């Protein structure tokens, strides 16, 4: 009941108690295991405001204080009268930071703490869902220097007053199907860049266009935003040795701010909760630019190489692969834009778990999710034994807007 | 109960039902997922329908279920249980047994050669003299001059636990790893535990980076004796770099049989705790794990400064392309030698067209995805964006202590 991870690497073995806090579910049983599947009232809402509120007041050091049982009898008041209830600015601030530090398949949780949250509850409508993004992106971006963010919109109600973002992430590149057959820009938004056109954008067809934001607010139909072209920053992709590596004709986009999950807070749910940090290097030149349902450049950057792509003994995927994050990263570091290495946050996770388990009596982890997508048993997590379980508050997957919008 | 399986690269569905056929834990529950942990005396009582659980997918297998034949073997078996406490496979029901717990290894991409295996009854051997005989003999036919071929050597099941056979080496085929006094190691860092009793048993140590190490053979559950393999059986590959000249320099090789030689062969609750079994490699094994690994050989640093790599900062990603030039010396070497070896691609390639064949005509393929997926490269194999479920079915390949822990020594 009391668990034990070992770092085969290293030998230290840590003791995880605080799984046996866990409340949701992981799709595992005592006969099989689905550590790689993708994704496995008034009643109920009390008990779960209750044990959040408990551990936020737990958490400033005043577990059964008055304003502790003061806040449990007010929200219980609320609940009551209501069916729902509402968050203090403290509370929101609290379950989000924390949702993002339970978040088990990030890497990046060492930063936990430092989140900018934008409580954006007061809006209306899509127009001033686009003004609150627009801050956001601009805040978060800042320059290049970046800085981790949510804008929060309002929690659900009875789901027929839903806020949504429609975009996968408040930044991605069109993709365009062809009467060729093949794919014009970013194959994952192939379905999104139709559906920009099928409730009107106009497509530049080109091969890295900023798609438009669609945002729904309270539950309406969804309209179409262009983000400003000056408060989306993208980064040209050079390599450091290659100069025949910038006619490939690459670029990237600075911020990835996912737009699609659903926050979940003491049983509360936002539907719309964009938040954004800065990118893991191999996010795009392992996974953007050479999975083969991506921009697969592999073939391409390996002849630019003159690599002897006739057999896969060779290992030139393998080679290419290096230097094209090689490029990736040297490309944001020349133009001052935050990003780290599959290296140096591999080993700011490990100080993190470390960190966690010291201070908090455990770290949950999906080390298929944390180990990076290339050279994973020369970084650290690999040989690091982890613990996968779900906590609250946490980030959820939801469905896709357009598969359940009651127009 | 189905269950379903997406591959994201190319939206194949798969329905698993053959996950209803598992027995054994896994280690996870509804609140706790323990995918990434490395690991997670027996009664009459429990062995009856264990054997008969194995007699029926044997007679299943070879379409007999039911038959006479079917029935008459589990009386004899039930009878001889009753009457001994244990029982004795077929030779038929041995080799069954050894094929299907290798299919049913969640964790071996290699899987696709599964029904290919040679096995070697040593059922027959009562002396660590004996076992050096047979495994000998193993290693001259599965290394075969370089053609490899997967064979497994089968010693006598266990009976009270206090009469084991055991092979005390991890693989039949390891360098010695040697500890020093100024807390360098000279050879492999992951054999010096090994190495120490070795040379306390009597070995006298070359101490050199790659010293083969000797047997230690333990029979009947007697005290292990020392054998050294005859070099001529060993068969080993002389590293180099098709385009770097400076590499044969590095001093490296490495020997071309995998023979793992630690774990327990589980058939009808019968244990066989000395069951050495060997294939050949995936290039990564040695160029990643062995060579590159910190807790191993750890060549990185050396092979970067031969390349004028920036290692200053982490992010030039020195480390990742000294990586793969050291493994593509490794499958260059091996290929150039003839010496049977699969790339990582190749091996990925190879386990999904395995997969979904095993998904079709027998209803799933346990699989691990946290072994299954290469150590480098990973998302550039196909196994990377294959969802996979994780059961245990016997026959079975198991973990079991290291034999110095549990031993009681004669003296
Ligand atoms: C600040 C720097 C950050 C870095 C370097 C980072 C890194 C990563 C990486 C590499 C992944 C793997 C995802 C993939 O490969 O597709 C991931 C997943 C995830 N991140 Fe972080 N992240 C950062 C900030 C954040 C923030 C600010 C949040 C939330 C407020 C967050 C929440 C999540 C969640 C929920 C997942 C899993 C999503 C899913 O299940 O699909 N991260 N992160
Ligand atoms: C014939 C070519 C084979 C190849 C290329 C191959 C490949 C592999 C690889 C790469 C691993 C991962 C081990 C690691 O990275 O440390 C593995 C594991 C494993 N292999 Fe295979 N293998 C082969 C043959 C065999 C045979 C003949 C058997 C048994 C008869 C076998 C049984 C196993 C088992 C039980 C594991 C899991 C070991 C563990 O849990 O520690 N393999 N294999
Ligand atoms: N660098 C980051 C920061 C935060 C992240 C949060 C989630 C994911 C997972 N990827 C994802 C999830 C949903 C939609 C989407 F477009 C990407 C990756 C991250 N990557
Ligand atoms: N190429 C192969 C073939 C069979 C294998 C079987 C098991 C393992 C696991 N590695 C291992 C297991 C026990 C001892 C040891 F030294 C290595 C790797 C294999 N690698
Ligand atoms: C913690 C984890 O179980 C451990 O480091 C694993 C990861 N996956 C692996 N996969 C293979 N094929 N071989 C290994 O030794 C390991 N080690
Ligand atoms: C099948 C598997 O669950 C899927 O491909 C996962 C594997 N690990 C991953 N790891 C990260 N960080 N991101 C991913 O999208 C995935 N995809
Ligand atoms: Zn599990």
């Amino acid at each position: 009941r009391f668990l034990k991870v070992k770092n085969w690497e290293t030998d230290v073995v840590l003791t995880d108690t605080l799984h046996l806090k866990s409340t949701l579910e992981t799709g595992c049983t005592e006969h099989i295991c689905m550590g790689s599947i993708m994704l496995p009232t008034k009643d109920q809402l009390f008990p779960l405001a209750k044990e959040f509120l408990d551990q936020y007041y737990s958490s400033i050091k005043r577990f059964g204080s008055k304003a502790h049982m003061d806040r449990l009898e007010e929200v219980n008041k609320e609940i009551e009268s209501t069916s729902t209830y509402q968050l203090k600015d403290t509370e929101l601030i609290y379950g989000a930071k924390h949702a993002w530090r339970n978040a088990s398949r990030c890497v990046g949780r060492i930063q936990w703490s430092k989140l900018q949250v934008f409580d954006a509850r007061d809006c209306t409508t899509a127009h001033g869902m686009f003004n609150y993004i627009c801050n956001h992106v601009k805040y978060a971006t800042n320059k290049g220097n970046l800085r981790s963010a949510i804008t929060i919109f309002p929690q659900r109600t009875d789901g027929k007053h839903d806020f949504r973002v429609w975009n996968s992430q408040l930044i991605r590149y069109a993709g365009y199907k062809q009467p060729d057959g093949s794919t014009l820009g970013d194959p994952a938004n192939v379905q999104f860049t139709e559906i920009c056109i099928q409730q009107g954008w106009k497509a530049p067809r080109g091969r890295f266009d900023v798609l438009p934001l669609l945002l729904q607010a309270n539950g309406n139909d969804p309209e179409l935003f262009q983000i400003p072209p000056e408060l989306v920053l993208e980064v040209p992709i050079r390599h450091p040795k290659f100069d025949w590596f910038k006619d490939l004709g690459l670029k990237w986009y600075g911020l990835p701010a996912v737009s699609n999950m659903l926050l979940e807070i003491g049983g509360l749910e936002f539907s719309a909760c964009p938040f954004s940090g800065w990118y893991m290097g191999t996010e795009i030149g392992v996974r953007d630019y050479c999975d083969n349902s991506r921009y697969n450049i592999l073939e391409e950057v390996a002849k630019k190489m003159d690599l002897d792509m006739r057999k896969t003994s060779s290992l030139w995927k393998d080679q290419a692969l290096v230097e094209i994050n090689i490029a990736v990263l040297y490309s944001f570091q020349s133009d001052k834009v935050t990003i780290v290495d599959h290296h140096s946050a591999t080993e700011s996770f490990i100080k993190h778990m470390e960190n966690e388990y010291r201070c908090r009596g455990g770290c949950p982890a999906d080390w298929v999710w944390i180990v990076p997508p290339m050279s994973g048993s020369i970084t650290p997590v690999f040989h690091q034994e982890m613990l996968n379980y779900r906590l609250t508050p946490s980030f959820e997957y939801q469905p896709d807007p357009w598969n359940t919008h009651v127009w």
